């Protein structure tokens, strides 16, 4: 599933990154090298395997989760594709 | 085919653009969005069908051509694809 990225969201070009969704719009993006700077992979949907269960992401995840559906992926050309 | 872009190409992110490639390396990128300030495409391929003829986009690709190898493409994640 796809989703338009908004242009307030916090975009920063390709990445794996948590969004939050709402009314079929990702209303904010955080990016997994910014949540774990110590994240050093090519952004392969794989990496979740090591990085999903990480406590900053999951930290970051439950901030989101408050307000809006969230979900992991990876960001492309102002699209979040869910993974 | 994919090529990378070189770090003072004028690299602006995810577009529709011009490449001029080198050595395997897409050395310099222009934005069709910048050729062209009336275009407002969502950066589709088809979008080159309407747009690869326009005068100013010939024009900016002849400029090149004298000095590399240019096609028409995307660029998007520090890559440029040829169309």
């Amino acid at each position: 599933k796809t989703y338009k990225i908004g242009k307030n969201a916090g975009y920063d070009g390709c990445g794996l990154c948590l969004a939050a969704i709402s009314e079929n719009e990702a209303i904010k993006v955080k990016y997994l090298r910014d949540i774990c700077p110590d994240y050093d992979g090519d952004d392969k949907a794989e990496d979740w395997l090591r990085w999903g269960t990480d406590s900053r992401v999951k930290a970051a995840a439950l901030e989101m989760e408050q307000y809006a559906y969230t979900s992991v992926g990876m960001a492309s050309c102002w699209e979040f594709v869910e993974l």
